[PDB]
């Protein structure tokens, strides 16, 4: 009866809010994680406590490598294994850190992590998702509203997010004859990085015209839920910016 | 106590579907109209039958002129007179016809109607709305195909691009008042009444998702989302509702 | 046999530099002006001193009104009257001032900001096309229109509209071999009434060299677009902004 | 005192025209190539017969791999070894082929080739170029004007080109303090695929408003020349579309 959603990097933060909101809307959910095993299991527990057999976890590294296609296949397989179907895919998992052009991680590792999580893994997941569907089927990609006014020294990350815009459009066109919609949600400033100091957090928050506040995880989730809902049945290839006006502010 | 909305060009088609959906959501509505007096009054009547005195009509030419500022002030006024508040403005009214560059409205009428309805009136409405001012927002009806325009529709396209500009500029400026400003960009929706059946079929068949134009209710859906509590962080955004049409190459 | 260009608002600043650079390239030029009669005449003088009979002035208000179509037609006529042809149009003239949402009447703001930045370019385009080699139009856009200054909504509306005209006219005039393109400055020559400390604020924002573009730098891009080196380019807008539009809040 | 340029994939077609035109402008050139050895040496020969000691060849696979960073550093090194300097990088080399989302290269190979050539290698070349400069320095990336209205089934290619737009912007921002400009040139339809039949070629030619024909390689090179010239001293982070109005034509 109930549709089933896969959410990547769903253990914490925005991806958790999305998994929660999908669950509250009646979805069964695959909680994908990489390092956050305890959080993922804890979330799956809460959801199962609310409804029996409605949440499973699935562990996978989404770094680019020659086995990434098999890992992605396996994420989609774990949703069919648990729930017998897979209606929604949310590409939320993301690596995010600077990669300066001028000088622990080798550059090969930087490439693999930032391009793999942000772009190639969404692409292989999309292929695996579609191959299983070869109903209200959709994919939502977590993009970035600030990619055209990027932070200094974030070239690879920005390349990955721009690539994900490219995938959003190319997959929307190609999957439309199957009824599969493909769209994006582009946060500006949301939950700030765990490592960022309170003072820097404050600087970022106050750049936002609408209320001088970061978007809550729930606010982002609200846009995701809109895109997968019957209220968006004609929307595909669209990216909804959710940024409180941040991208409109000049230097 | 219920919120109130103005919807321009609300007598028929997309504007009517927005008005109805806002009304169904619990809004009181001003149905603005220009020539479609029977349809406008009839719609308001049906809404009032559903809930007493929850709909008013207001007629106004949104052609650019030295009287346009007052007319736009009067529309916003009408909402405050009827309902004592104005929470939502939907700039939906729009002129749409060819204005070839190389050669019976005079070109100055074409200018006044296409730039007035699509851009200047939204601007003056936005001014009046903001001037009079806890979930306030403006939704501008844009056009997903503005970067791949139909041949000979320069003034129309100029208007819709100006409307994108307005959405962004007004989002920035009005954010300190809590007024969100967003847009909804249809691709092909209800086709022009004038358009021949063959041309209509040529458009719908180009749409990747379903080979069908959007229903008026599908557009209204996105408007509803933008005015809703589910979009409280969204401002300066334009949501394309086009079934993937703008993605299709020549 | 020398081709001819119209440049609107060519008496001073960027338009002056564009008229001068086109002239140095070998064009005969119509120097359009509104209030700057003395400056326009000096320029025509300097240019004709270099090559006899190669520059004329043409006065016109480019405020929106029911006669704007005729004034625009007259600017193109002035090129044909002087030079017997019109090869290039540069839409440069522009009103720029704030128009907050919350002693010019709003209707005057609309007419000046939308007429100069958009409607007059449209009507000049129609007149240019109606008269019709390396034919092209260049529109002076704005690189910052998606991250606009506070309180400039009419100006931004005009500049967005001009992008739309650039694309629509490029599409419609291509079958005539007329190319239509844009040049989008960021910070260039700073507004005459700006204080030095404020100028300096805008300079420090520019990644490439922490300075504004010279007028000549803007003119360089125009020159490119009108040249035989840009023969396949139409519907393009070149940003000339030193990376300003890439800088976040 | 003659400046020097690297052009990738410069043996044939557009990259060849770029190399020729830079040389004609007075640059010394490194002609990078992958498989087209005969064409590359043949071009080096012509250029040298015009001015001695002004053209060399450099062979490298630009496929993504853990060896790609070394290969890229080596290409830039080639220009220092031969010419003592490196003023201009043009990232022209590109793989281009369909990658259906729904089903004889493996998916891993398709990723490596399409994301490597179109994005990763440009990023790594850009690091190596920049590291050396830590005068009129600039990079030109060959983009694609049709990236927002993409051909069916070219997901990875489009991801690659979108990433390359991201690079262009990120790198323009990050390298501006060194005086290095970073810009792009976005052909529409230019030299048609060698493997495309004359009937399909004419189909594409007919779509182009400006003259109903593809751009010549020389027309594309013209734009690169402008961007590298002193006529573009203030231009960085810009992409010039060279497409004859193609991207303006609706479905
Ligand atoms: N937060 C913000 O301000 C903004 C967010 N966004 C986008 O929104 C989305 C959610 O953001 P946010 O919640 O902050 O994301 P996080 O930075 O918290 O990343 C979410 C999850 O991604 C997973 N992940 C990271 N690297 C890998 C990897 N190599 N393989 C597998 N999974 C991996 C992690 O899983 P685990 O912990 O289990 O290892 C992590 O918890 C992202 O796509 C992001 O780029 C865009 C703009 C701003
Ligand atoms: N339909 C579609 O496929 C598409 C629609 N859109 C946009 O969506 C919105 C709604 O579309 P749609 O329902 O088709 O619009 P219509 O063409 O039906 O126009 C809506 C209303 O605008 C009003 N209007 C026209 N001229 C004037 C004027 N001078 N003064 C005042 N009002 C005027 C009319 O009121 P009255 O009838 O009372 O005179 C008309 O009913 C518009 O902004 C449109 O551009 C965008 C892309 C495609
Ligand atoms: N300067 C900058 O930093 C930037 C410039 N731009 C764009 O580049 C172009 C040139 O900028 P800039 O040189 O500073 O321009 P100016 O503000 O100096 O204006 C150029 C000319 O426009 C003419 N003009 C103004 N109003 C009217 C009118 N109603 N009718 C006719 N002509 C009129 C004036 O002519 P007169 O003096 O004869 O009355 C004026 O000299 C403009 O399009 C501008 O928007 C874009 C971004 C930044
Ligand atoms: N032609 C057109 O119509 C259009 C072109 N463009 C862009 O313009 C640029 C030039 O186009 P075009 O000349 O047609 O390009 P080609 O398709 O002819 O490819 C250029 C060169 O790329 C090199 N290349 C391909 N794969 C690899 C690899 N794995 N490692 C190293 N080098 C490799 C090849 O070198 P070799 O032959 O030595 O093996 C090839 O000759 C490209 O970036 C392209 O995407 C954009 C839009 C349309
Ligand atoms: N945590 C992430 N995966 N992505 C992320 N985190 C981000 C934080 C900010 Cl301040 C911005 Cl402008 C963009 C960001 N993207
Ligand atoms: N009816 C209007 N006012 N606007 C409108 N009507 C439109 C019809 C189409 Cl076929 C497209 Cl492409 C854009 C349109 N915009
Ligand atoms: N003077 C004009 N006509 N236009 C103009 N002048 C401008 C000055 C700035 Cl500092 C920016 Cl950001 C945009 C501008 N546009
Ligand atoms: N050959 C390449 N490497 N790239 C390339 N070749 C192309 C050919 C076309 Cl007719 C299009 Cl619309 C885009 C192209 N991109």
């Amino acid at each position: 009866e109930a549709p089933a959603a896969v959410v990547t990097g769903a253990a914490k933060r925005i991806g958790r809010a999305i998994a929660v909101k999908l669950h509250q809307t009646g979805y069964r959910v695959v909680i994908h994680y990489h390092n956050s095993a305890e959080a993922a299991v804890s979330l799956a527990d809460e959801l199962n406590k609310e409804r029996s057999n409605t949440a499973v976890v699935c562990q996978a590294d989404l770094t680019n490598s020659n086995v990434l296609p098999a890992s992605c296949e396996e994420i989609i397989n774990s949703c069919f294994r648990a729930f017998g179907r897979c209606d929604v895919l949310v590409n939320n998992a993301s690596a995010f850190y600077p990669t300066p052009l001028v000088q622990g991680k080798t550059v090969e590792t930087q490439v693999a992590e930032l391009i793999g999580t942000n772009a190639i893994a969404p692409f292989l997941l999309t292929m695996s998702f579609a191959q299983r569907q070869k109903s209200n089927l959709s994919i939502v990609n977590l993009c970035d509203a600030m990619v055209d006014q990027p932070c200094m020294a974030f070239s690879l990350y920005n390349m990955g997010k721009h690539a994900l815009v490219g995938l959003t459009q190319s997959a929307a066109l190609e999957l439309a004859p199957y009824g599969i919609r493909v769209n994006g949600v582009a946060p500006g400033v949301s939950l700030l990085p765990v490592a960022m100091g309170e003072e820097e957090k404050d600087k970022w928050r106050r750049k936002v015209p609408l209320g001088r506040r970061e978007a809550s995880a729930e606010q982002i989730a609200d846009a995701v839920i809109f895109l997968v809902s019957g209220s968006a049945q004609y929307i595909t290839g669209s990216i909804i910016k959710v940024d409180g006006g941040l991208s409109l502010v000049h230097a």
